[PDB]
This record gives structure tokens, C-alpha cells and sequence, in this order.
């Protein structure tokens, strides 16, 4: 579907209706085996960090790491299919913007890489931002060919905030995933038993990032 379509008809209306949007098969087989591809070769060639301390023994040998990411800009050697991801998450969101909220979105992070190794690890619940940090909304990509959750785990579960209830999104091959980054979306990863990779942007609103400036302590000379 072309970029203003999908923004249009499903990511403004689900993301003011409900603060999270799915959606399905973004873009084909094809490019989404190439990013794969791309994924899996930043992690062969040792790309990612050693993953997030889950575990800490007082021997060290057996501390456990959860998930392990990189930060791609999308113009280096071999991530060039990440870098088309990234700019096709910004057409869309360009689409929208006025129609968020009243966000005026005006900038993104670098892409986060996430590879979770398999190992029983997950990511504890949390919000995004709790803090007003700019980032107005997380935007997820998944890559898992042939997913299955009752088998591989690995579900990311979301619970928005005043429901009595929560939503599982399995982390499918080339689906992308919208929601609002804030404390109306409290979410984890339930642990994954094999290798789940995601990449993530996040969107900045104008006003928040431009005060998270100052709360964030930057100066001139006299
Ligand atoms: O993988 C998924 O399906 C969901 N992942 C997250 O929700 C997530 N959220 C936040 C962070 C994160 C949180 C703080 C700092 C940094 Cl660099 C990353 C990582 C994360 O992996
Ligand atoms: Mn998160």
C-alpha cells in the first residue's frame, strides 16, 4: 500500500483510537529476507553489544545477558536495507504527522537493533518514556521468519494504561508495530527461547524535545 494510504485509513485512526497499530506484511518478502539478512550479519560479525546485565553472579563466568543491540544510522556498509526501513517508517510517519495527536513530530533516533540470543531472557516491563524525554512514539520492526510463541516465547505484551486487560503481539516477520511511547503504554518481552531480533525507532515531538533540552542540563561562552 502506498505510504499515505496506510497512514491515512489505519495508522491515524488506530493510533488515536486505541495508542498502539499493527501492521502486517510492510514490505514483502523480499526486502523484509534482505534486512534479515543484514540483522544477522551485523550479529555474525559482532556488531552488538554483549546484552544487558540480567544475571549478576559473584562469579562472573556465569552471569547471565539479555538482549544485545547496535545503533544503525542506515548509510553503513551492508545496512542499506535498514537504512530503506527507516526511511519508509519516515514516509509513513510524515503522512501522519498533524494527525498524531497534536504531536508535531520533528525528528527520530538511529535505529535500535535488538537481538535477544534465545536464552530465557526477556525485557522486564517498562515504559518508553516516563519522563518526557521528547519521544512521542515507538515504532518496532519485526523480522522473525515463521514465529511461534507457544513454542519460541518471546511475545511482546502491552498494557495500556486504565484497561483491565493487555494485548500480545507476536514478534512476526516483516511486521511493523506503532505505539505511543509514554506512560499509556507500559509493555515487556516475555522470554524469548531463540534468536528474536526487532528494530526500533523512536519519534521525537517538537515542544517535549525542545524542553527536554534543559531538562537534560547545553551552553555558550561568554
Ligand atoms: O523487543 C520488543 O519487542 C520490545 N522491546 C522494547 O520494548 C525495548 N524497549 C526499550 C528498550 C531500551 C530502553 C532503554 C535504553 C535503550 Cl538503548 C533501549 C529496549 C527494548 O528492547
Ligand atoms: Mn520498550
Amino acid at each position: 500500500l502506498p505510504a499515505l494510504k496506510l497512514a491515512l485509513e489505519y495508522i491515524v485512526p488506530c493510533m488515536n483510537k486505541h495508542g498502539i497499530c499493527v501492521v502486517d506484511d510492510f514490505l514483502g518478502k523480499e526486502t523484509g529476507q534482505q534486512i534479515g539478512d543484514e540483522v544477522r550479519a551485523l550479529h555474525d560479525t559482532g556488531k552488538f553489544t554483549d546484552g544487558q546485565l540480567v544475571s549478576q553472579k559473584s562469579d562472573s563466568s556465569k552471569d547471565i545477558r539479555g538482549d544485545k543491540i547496535t545503533w544503525i544510522e542506515g548509510k553503513e556498509p551492508g545496512c542499506e536495507t535498514i537504512g530503506l526501513l527507516m526511511s519508509s517508517m519516515d514516509d509513513l510517519i510524515r503522512h501522519c504527522n498533524g494527525k498524531l495527536g497534536s504531536y508535531k513530530i520533528n525528528g527520530r533516533t538511529k535505529a535500535m537493533v535488538a537481538c535477544y540470543p534465545g536464552n530465557g531472557t526477556g525485557y522486564v516491563r517498562h515504559v518508553d518514556n516516563p519522563n518526557g524525554d521528547g519521544r512521542c512514539v515507538t515504532c518496532i520492526y519485526y523480522l522473525n521468519k515463521d514465529w511461534d510463541a507457544k513454542v519460541s516465547g518471546g511475545i511482546l505484551r502491552i498494557f495500556p494504561e486504565g484497561k483491565a486487560q493487555f494485548a500480545d503481539i507476536e514478534p512476526k516477520f516483516d511486521r511493523l508495530l506503532f505505539f505511543w511511547s509514554d506512560r499509556r503504554n507500559p509493555h515487556e518481552v516475555q522470554p524469548a527461547y531463540a534468536t528474536r531480533y526487532a528494530i526500533t525507532v523512536w519519534y521525537f515531538d517538537a515542544d517535549e524535545r525542545a524542553r527536554a533540552k534543559v531538562k537534560y542540563l547545553k551552553g555558550v561562552r561568554v
